[PDB]
This record gives structure tokens, sequence and C-alpha cells, in this order.
């Protein structure tokens, strides 16, 4: 089973380089993740890490005026980003993620699911078991849909609307990797040996 | 309304830089697209052109062994790609797009809808009316969902599974823009004055 | 020996995908290039192709007002490149190469030598003998220097000034590779098998 | 005048984000840099900062086995970089910069000059006075040439050899900017406001 409330709990359990650790605590609390073969666990974290962090801090910033707020309480600010020459990207985060999350009032539950769908990426290269990873993705989204239809009955197209925030998350995610400024927001790509302390 | 059969007919009307022309014919036949402010029509094609083209050829290549097949009948081939130093990206198209479309046997109707959802991108910068473009996207996906419930009732999660092919389409789309080789598959970014004969 | 007039002849013999052909005829005519092991001949052209061609068209454009002029007589134009969304990079070619070439009135002979320095790139990965390639670059620059002291004795720092046009040519060279527009000016990266008809 | 020993002293005065401070102290000690309009001083530093820091750490690493050595005593290590997925670029620094500096035994004085040449980049966008910036460059290189003919009379082509390390320094420089990893080596692009404490 892939119970929504257990994803909700996972999000809560971690509600505020240390980023990585709190990422790993989160992932372990997602149903079944830990039952994946260990190398696949590494791969899925090395692949999704930046999307996962961006999605979290975007949600966190829903109430923040101006910029974004990190879990470490680092408060970034739009102009600080513009001065670092990453304004276009930064505004993208604000407009395509933070704003959209705000206007539809995204649940902590819905966030968890989106990040779980991101986590369970069957397209990540090197997986011993792509098909197992695809099935967990499927169990996350089915559960998310039920959740939306039960909790938000007056909004028939809310599910899809959450889904369609993922291409944006994907663009932003790639672009962030290309400007050193963003190291201050999401660190660099996690190293194998280190992640392997998910063991 | 946003009737799927009219999207299906749009796809068929164009079934085999001439690429741009046939893209434009396609877009015209999507319900309401032409009712958009003309500058918005231009932005939406400039933004989506490459995803729209890759999505098209990927679906066309469902049957093809080895590589991908273009509407001009140029048949590319995996080795040609690897020779050109774009193998990683090329294999991403085959793995994340072509193969997934093949395994799920994507409808020409489902292709049309995904492509229309891509066309009606509310995040495209410069739109005089994002709000209106958002609503058309919403009319497309709702209409695609009923269609999947109608036509594939034994596959509860098929709608989401189609949607979740869009972040892949988005990464592949951006990576393609970074290798000269791909000019031979999708040309370069269309220029406004030129698109402006959607008038 | 590495006699400058033989490089000058090389330049002239080719003075106006066919691009690659005329690049190959050019390199053959550079003293000693053909004495290089044939795999190193391939590597050097595959590495330097884009800078070699940009350098060529930049010099040919010294006279042209507005934009740049290709050997095929394609005349690009500054607006056309800005409409294509590659204005910044195009402007760099005009400002950092074309203009500097014009102000200093670069020789055909000095063009030949710079391009031969670029062709004998000892840093090219996979060379069977980087040391031999280094020595040919050495024979080109020493030969260039004598020629500058002989022909422009009024200008003590002209040699260096020509050399320092190379970091820019390396910048522009890389940036060109990331925008499909430039396929129209330099093609894509040459493929091994094809170049191998240097045999 | 542009006396080489004053550049030598500049290098020495700084011999071991704090990075930027020591960069600023360095620049100030370069003859005439401080005479430049203040806005131009910020531009040249914002433009050259990465090349300047890379070239410094490269030279510092001449003796180090294995990897690179930072002024802060951070000792990076080849496989450390390979694990972070930046092995190709890292190898480039080692082969194209550190190795070549080693084999030719580059002087601290020759380092100073090369870095001065890089600092005095007349191609930097936004300069109020690119002509004045060009002249200081010229005074550095002429001065570097006499120094090389005085100090290394047995090596006629040493000057050109040093110069020809600059395109490499430019390639590496750009590529470094595209991987979050390197924020650990060079921080990100310096901000206007902050550099303006050159005042």
């Amino acid at each position: 089973d892939m119970p929504v409330e257990k994803i909700q709990e996972a999000e809560m359990a971690v509600e505020p380089d240390k980023q990585l650790v709190t990422l790993v605590e989160w992932a372990k609390r997602i149903p079944h993740f830990s039952d994946l073969p260990i190398d696949d666990q590494v791969i899925l974290l090395r692949a999704g890490w930046n999307e996962l962090l961006i999605a979290a801090f975007s949600h966190r910033s829903i109430d923040v005026k101006d910029g974004i707020l990190l879990a470490s309480g680092l408060h970034v600010h739009r102009s600080s980003a513009h001065q670092a020459g990453v304004g276009t990207i930064f505004d993208r985060v604000l407009t395509e993620l933070v704003a959209k999350m705000r206007d539809m009032k995204m649940d902590k539950t819905e966030l968890g699911c989106l990040r779980a769908i991101v986590l369970f990426n069957p397209d990540a290269k090197g997986l011993t078991d792509p098909s197992l990873v695809e099935s967990l993705r499927e169990k996350v989204y089915a559960s998310l849909e039920e959740y939306c239809k039960q909790q938000y009955p007056e909004q028939p197209g809310r599910f899809a609307k959450l889904l369609l925030r993922l291409p944006a998350l994907r663009s932003i995610g790639l672009k962030c990797l290309e400007h050193l400024f963003f190291f201050k927001l999401i660190g660099d790509t996690p190293i194998d040996t280190f992640l392997m302390e998910m063991l």
C-alpha cells in the first residue's frame, strides 16, 4: 500500500549539506523506498536531489513575501539573486513554483506526494529495477488522486494541475545546476560513498 | 468546449523549417488557439516548438527499430547519433519517449492532447493573458481524462502516466537545444516575424 | 622548417559541410600536418573545426559593414542573429574578432598562422603524440614572430596582440556550440569516418 | 611604466569569499589598476575573477602530487573531483594548467604577468574606457617579454608559450562555472556592491 498519511508524516518528520541528511531521513520514511535495492536508493537520491530540495523550499516560501526561505532559515531575497546575475532563474522559481503553489494552496500532503513521485523516477540511469520504481511511482499518484478527490471534491482538475507543476520543477532543476550561486541553496550533486550512509 | 476528436483531427491533418509550417497548420486546428491574442500565439509556438517536434517524431518512431523517423522521411539511426557525439541525449529520446509511448501504445488522440497541453503553456514569458492560456490547458487535460476513462477503462492510471511523460519531454527538449547536431531534426528557434504568418 | 609564405599560400589556395572539405584542403597544405599520424590529423580537425571556421569568417568580414560574410556568400546580418536570440554571441564575434582584426588590419598571412596555431592544439584529447603537435605549434609561432618583426617593425607588440586574440576565439568557439542557430554558420562537429577521407 | 618586479611583489604580498578580498588586495598592487575609473575596476574583477583564481591555484599546485591545493590549505584530490562528477574538467586543470606550469617551471613573476594580462581584459562588457584598459595590458605583456628574454635567454619562444596558456585558462574558466562543485574552489561571481569596497 502507499498511504497518503504516511507521506504526510514523512514531510512533517523533517519540517524545520545538512540538507542531504534531512533528505535521506525523509526518503526512508516514504513507504517502500527502503525496500528498494540499496544502489537504486542511491541513484534515485543522486538523480532527484535538486528537484526535491527546490520543491521543498518553494513550498516553504508560499507565505514569504519577496524571495525564498530555506529550512536553515537562510532567507534569500529577490534582489540578492538579481545582483548575483541569476535573476531570470530565480524569478522562475517564484513565478512557476512558489506563486502556483500559493494560488492553489498546496497541501503539505500534496507536496509530499509530488516529491515522492519525483523520488521514484523510473528514468534514472543505472537502476537495477526500473519497473519496480515505476510501480511505486504509480502507487504514489493513484493515492494522491484519491486524496485530492476526497479532500478537494469541488476541484475536479486539481490532480492534473499538481502533476503539471513537474515539468516546471524539471526545467528549474536543470537550470539551477548551471550557476554557482545556487550552491548556496542546494549544495552540489551528492556523492555515492556518502549517500551509502542510508545503510 | 475542447473536443478530443477535433485534436485527433488536428494530428491527422498533418500526418505525413517545412516542419514549422506544418507545426503552424497543426496549431491552427487546435480549438481556440487562433482565438488567442496573436502575440500570444507567436510566444506559445516559439516556446513549445522543440518539445512539440520531438514529441511528434518520438511517437512516429514507435514502430521504427533502431532510431527515430522524421516526417520528411529522414531516418536517423542510433549509431549516426553516437557518431555525432549526441548518443546520451539520443538514447534518452529512445528510452524515455519512444519506448514508453510504445509500451503503453499511445493513441494518436493522446499524442494530440499532450502536444496541445505543451502548446498551451501558461509559463511562457510575455503572454498578455497567462490566465486564458491556463484555462485552455485545463480544457485539454479534462477532455483527455474523460477520453482515457472512456477508451481505456481497464487502465485507471493511464491519464497520469501520459502526463508524467511531460517532465521527460521537457529535459530532452532543453538538452536538444545544446547540440548542433539536433538542428538537423528540429531546426533552430523560430523567429517572430516568420511565425507572424499565422496571420 | 615552417615557412610563413607556405601558410600564406595555404590560406589563398582556399580563398573563395562543403566547409569541412575546404578546411581539409587547407590543413593538408599546412607544412607537416600530413606527416602527423592520421588519427591525430582527425583529432586536431575535430577539435579545432569550429574555431578554425569562425576565425576564417571573422577575417573575411573585416570589410563587411553590419554582420558577417561566409565563404558560400551567405551574408548573415546583425539583426537576423538578434532575431534568432543569439545576439550576445553574435555581437562578441563582431566586437572581439571582426573589429579587432579590422583595427589592426590583420594579414592573410597572420590569419594563416593563427589558424595553424589553433590547428596544432597540443591539448586535444587522444593524440598519440602531443609532443610532436606541440613542436609544430612552436614552429608556427616562432615563424609568425619573425614575420611580424620583419613586415611590421613599427609595432613591437603586434605578435602578442595576435596571440591574445586566441582566448576570445576560444570563448566564442565554445559559446557557438550551444545554439542551434550557429549550425547555419559552422555545421556540427565533424564525424571521424568522414574526416578519415583526409586519406 | 609597468615594472615586472612590482607585479612580482603583488603576487608575493598575497602568497598564503576570503578569496575575493585577497584578489582585491592583489589587483590594487598591480601598477595603475587603481588609476582606472572605479566602475571599470569592478567590471574587470567581476569578469576575470574565476580565471584569476584558477590560475593562482594551478600554479600553487605545481608541486602537489595528485590534485590541487588552495590558499586556504584545502587540498582537493583527483578522485574527490571524479566522485563529484567533474573529473573531465578537473583533469583539464591538471593537464592543461598545472602540468604545463610544472614542465616549464613558471616563475611567480610570469604568473603575476599572466594574471595581470587577464585582469586587464579590454573585452569586458561595460568598460567606460576599453582603450585605456588595452594599453595597460600592452604595458604588461611588453614588460613580461623583456623579463623572459632577460631571465630565460636560452628559451626564445618562452613568452609565446606563456601567452598560449591563456586560451586553456579561458576554456577551463568557462567550464568551471557550470558545475556546482567548483563553488568550493572559487565561490560564485562577485557582486557589484561588495567589490565596490575597493574604495
